[PDB]
């Protein structure tokens, strides 16, 4: 075996995807890659029991087929996966129904969890990440030059409360009740194309807690433009509901 949530099996790096490092492999075993049926990387994904994985909505708006979508787990190398990975396809999609940017995936078997595939930890509903909170992003996404592309990166981001997000000077205003910030003030950290869908976690003592789903942004690694995520929080009732009644 019984493996807690959010409790990996290889301590991260927590090095304090543009900037940030390379993950120590299996470092954060709840990140998937949500790829089509010829095994293309589009979308991260978090894992979150041994049979669902959260996602971004836009990551699945062009195809309401469940078996457009396969899920990659346990993986370190985004194209020569290693021998242990599992790729399992997707068996129903569940769209958040006031159309914010979050769905779960249903994989049509479970994952088998092991010290390389573990779940993440959902919050508590409606818990708010307080202003400047050490979280960390990962995926596969764009580099910008700042090197490790094809591997499991992360990236240390403070979380910027909304009132400070939406000031003109950052957001000017976009960022919703239902979305959180992080980033640097200064740039050069931050998740980009290809990292959307995947998680943002924030250490809570002795776990990962998943608190954000990698949305959105106005490019990447801007000075004063930290990235969007939707705030699992707001979404925790609705996502055990889906995992209850499916
Ligand atoms: C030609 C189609 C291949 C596109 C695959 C490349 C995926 C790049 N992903 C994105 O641009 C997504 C949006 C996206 C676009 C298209 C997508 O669909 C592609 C697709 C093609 C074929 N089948 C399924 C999906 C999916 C997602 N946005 C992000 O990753 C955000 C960028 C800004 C960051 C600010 N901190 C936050 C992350």
């Amino acid at each position: 075996p019984s493996f807690d949530c959010g409790k990996p099996q290889v301590e991260p790096k927590k090095c304090p995807v543009v900037g940030g490092c390379v993950a120590h492999p299996h470092s954060w075993p709840w990140q998937v890659s949500l790829r089509t049926r010829f095994g293309m990387h589009f979308c991260g994904g978090t894992l979150i029991s041994p049979e669902w994985v959260l996602t971004a909505a836009h990551c699945l708006e062009k195809s309401p087929r469940p078996s457009s979508y396969k899920v990659i787990l346990g993986a370190h190398q985004e194209v020569n996966l290693e021998p242990h990975v599992q790729e399992i396809e997707v068996s129903r999609l569940f769209l958040e129904p006031t159309r914010k940017d979050i769905a779960l995936l249903k994989l049509s078997s479970p994952a088998v969890i092991t010290d390389k595939v573990i779940p993440a930890c959902l919050p508590s509903p409606n818990y708010v990440v307080a202003d400047r909170t050490e979280c960390f992003i990962t995926g596969w996404g764009e580099t910008q030059g700042t090197f490790g592309a094809g591997l499991l990166k992360e990236a240390q981001l403070p979380v910027i409360e909304n009132k400070v997000c939406n000031r003109y000077e950052f957001l000017n205003g976009r960022v919703q009740s239902t979305e959180l910030c992080a980033g640097h003030l200064a740039g050069g950290t931050d998740s980009c194309q290809g990292d959307s869908g995947g998680p943002l976690v924030c250490f809570e003592k002795d776990k990962y807690i998943l608190q954000g789903v990698t949305s959105w942004g106005l490019g990447c690694a801007r000075p004063n433009k930290p990235g969007v995520y939707v705030r699992v929080s707001r979404f925790v009732t609705w996502i055990e509901g889906v995992m209850r009644n499916n």
